């Protein structure tokens, strides 16, 4: 029970890249993870009432397996045609600060999850709307790729914990 | 024991060490606990030799703000940069060539690869790093010198909070 929080929760290489240069997540997919442990997906997703993601993140979701989530989803895109029948969603284009009160209203008192990518998260951080960042670092470097949070920003560390092959850490907005 | 080679460095949470203005500003007013988990004091006592790039050696001499009594090797093509105040052996070339000498001078303690990311990557590429230990500061930089600029795979040992920092240690697969 809190005011609705907006949280950016993502996996990353230990050196700060999500997606590699070849546009894939193979470095992520066969790692040990414990979805019911510390910062695990099972406890996290129960707190969440709505998803928001960019166009590439949405395309990745509709093109790999069939990740099923119960919450409504918003996609930041100039391309409505991306919509797949397997993943219905609401398109929004423009300033995320205008979208944010609708996400909070659509979340049913639960939290807003910023799925990615780093450019979408930075938009929310530049509008001052991210309350928490949760990064699960995989035990590899990539050197190059999409950056986890491509800007200058300051946070307060809450804590970190190992979860399988991952280092999971949560930071909070300074007050 | 077996002499290990360890890359131990601070980084922003998003993977940059030196910022775009060539400074370590965002690092210096942060709470850390030297004798805590992965803290500097417990680390340094396991170290018998240091090795670092030219730019790191220059900042250390110019900020003159840090002490050490292990012997130090500096990877530089400008052996002119040496300061009497911070003694060191110059080496240039393939670090795989230098690494037997570091290990023999380590007196059975470990070799600390200080930085930068480029120097760490040359060791990793020659399969010479046994452990990476990164202390992540609670900030992002977006750009700057990369913590480890190459593709590599590791096994996670563990992480722990130390003051403002997330510290984590990964090991070479064996
Ligand atoms: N680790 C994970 O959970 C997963 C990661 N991947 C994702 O693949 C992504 C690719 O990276 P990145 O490029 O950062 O991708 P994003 O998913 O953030 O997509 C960015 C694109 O979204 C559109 N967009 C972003 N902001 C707005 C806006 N305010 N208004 C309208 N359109 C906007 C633009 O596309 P356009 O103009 O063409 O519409 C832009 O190119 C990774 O970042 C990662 O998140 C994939 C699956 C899972
Ligand atoms: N650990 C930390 O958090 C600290 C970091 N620093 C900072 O780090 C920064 C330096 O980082 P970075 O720029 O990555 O540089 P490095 O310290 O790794 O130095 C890179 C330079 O060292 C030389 N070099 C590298 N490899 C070799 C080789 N095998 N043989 C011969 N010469 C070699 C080259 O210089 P050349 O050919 O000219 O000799 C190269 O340009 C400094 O700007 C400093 O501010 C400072 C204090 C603490
Ligand atoms: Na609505």
């Amino acid at each position: 029970s809190h005011m609705v929080k907006t949280v950016y929760y993502t996996a990353s290489s230990l050196d700060g890249y999500i997606v590699d240069e070849n546009q894939s997540l193979d470095w992520l997919t066969s790692r040990d993870i414990t979805p019911d442990g510390p910062f695990g997906y099972e406890q996290f997703i129960e707190t969440i009432g709505v998803l928001v993601m960019g166009a590439s993140t949405y395309e990745w979701v509709v093109e790999h397996g069939d990740w099923s989530y119960d919450q409504p989803a918003w996609v930041l895109t100039h391309r409505p045609e991306i919509a797949a029948e397997s993943h219905p969603m609401q398109v929004f284009s423009g300033d995320v600060a205008e979208l944010h009160p609708e996400l909070v209203a659509a979340a049913g008192g639960k939290d807003v999850w910023v799925v990615g990518g780093g450019d979408v998260a930075a938009q929310f951080v530049a509008a001052d709307l991210i309350d928490e960042i949760i990064v699960s670092y995989a035990p590899c470097t990539l050197g190059v790729g999409s950056r986890v949070l491509p800007m200058r920003s300051e946070w307060v560390l809450d804590d970190c914990a190992r979860n399988g092959d991952f280092v999971c850490a949560r930071w909070k907005r300074p007050v």
